[PDB]
């Protein structure tokens, strides 16, 4: 299908959105509602994915976090606004995506020339630093710079499970925008951190992963060109 909704572990559910090129955002399915973690491609792939979770869940869309300023995790952001879903970010986060959306929108459209000309559309809750959702059991944190200078991890302790972004996934990917020295830097931090990880979900190419594809990414970038 265009996209899929997938149980992962109890109320947490992994999206592959294969619009473009693929994206593998979260879901998790809470007591009061439902918190999105990728706000995905754009606000058509975002209405999308809100008909699977209607098909799951009647609660509402709480929530949607961009994990980066990116197009890939932000792009769907007015449909979230569209439907009073708070779209939540880092401050260094939303900072980024005021003074480069219009980069990144352009940059997008280099590879995908039919990728719309989304206008800037901010995050309206913006954290200090770390923060949790979900009374505690969405936990999302700052372990430096990789893919982007500003994008975190989420963690669901419950589950176990690591969502790993932009910053992990199987192919080294474009390395553009990255800082391509300090990225083994930021996973070595991760595991000083000695999160409990059964599964960590790449952010884009095959979703589903053991703690290793963290090993199996540094390996990659710590070869890389740059
Ligand atoms: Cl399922
Ligand atoms: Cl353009
Ligand atoms: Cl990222
Ligand atoms: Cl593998
Ligand atoms: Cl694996
Ligand atoms: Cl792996
Ligand atoms: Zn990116
Ligand atoms: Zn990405
Ligand atoms: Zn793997």
């Amino acid at each position: 299908a265009g996209m899929s909704l997938t149980q992962v572990s109890g109320p947490v559910y992994v999206v592959e959105d294969n619009y473009y090129v693929q994206e593998n955002s979260m879901v998790y399915f809470g007591a009061k509602g439902v918190t999105v973690v990728g706000a995905t491609w754009t606000p058509d792939t975002a209405r999308e994915l809100h008909k699977l979770i209607k098909r799951v869940s009647r609660k509402p869309v709480l929530e949607v976090i961009n994990t980066n300023y990116h197009t890939d995790r932000a792009g769907g952001n007015a449909y979230w606004k569209s439907i009073g879903a708070k779209v939540v970010s880092t401050r260094q986060t939303r900072d980024l995506m005021k003074s480069d959306w219009a980069e990144i929108v352009a940059f997008t459209r280099k590879g995908l020339p039919e990728y719309p000309d989304l206008p800037l559309v901010l995050p309206n809750v913006v954290h200090d630093g770390d923060f949790t959702l979900q009374e505690g059991k969405v936990r999302a944190f700052y372990a430096g710079p990789a893919h982007t200078p500003d994008g975190i991890f989420v963690y669901f302790p419950d589950e176990q499970v690591l969502y790993g972004n932009c910053i992990l996934k199987e192919k080294l990917g474009n390395l553009s925008f990255a800082d391509v020295k300090a990225y083994p830097q930021t996973l070595e931090r991760l595991k000083a951190m000695k999160l409990p990880i059964k599964t960590v979900i790449g952010g884009h190419d095959s979703p589903l992963h053991g703690p290793e594809l963290i090993d199996h990414y540094e390996a990659l970038i710590k070869a890389a060109p740059q």
